[PDB]
């Protein structure tokens, strides 16, 4: 509250560390469905169904241009990519499986880096 603060957690390396994580997601062999924005002209249903499209390239541009106020808003966009993928893709498809694998990969790096 006013003039009563928890001790200051060092957040000065967050930007660099989120960038490193994102590089590791970009270079994963199962990243290919997620590298670029889904083409809304060419994928029927996507525009209407997926209210907030997100992809790694869009996250990278947001990161690079100071559009994440803190590390939690970054994790929300990453998770949005996987949540979108589960909304649109059967679990038993290549892209569905890719999404589960990438979410697992991300959540471990996240926990090991920050928790």
């Amino acid at each position: 509250s006013m003039s009563v603060k928890k001790p200051k957690r060092d957040d000065s390396k967050d930007l660099a560390l989120c960038s490193m994580i994102l590089t590791e997601m970009e270079t994963h062999e199962d990243a290919w469905p997620f590298l670029l924005p889904v083409n809304l002209k060419l994928v029927p249903g996507y525009k209407k169904v997926i209210k907030k499209p997100m992809d790694f390239s869009t996250i990278r541009e947001k990161l690079s241009s100071g559009q994440y106020p803190n590390l939690e808003t970054f994790a929300l966009d990453v998770r949005l990519v996987f949540d979108n993928c589960e909304t649109f893709n059967e679990d038993d498809s290549d892209i569905g499986r890719a999404g589960h694998n990438m979410r697992k990969y991300f959540e471990k790096k996240w926990t090991d880096t920050f928790k």
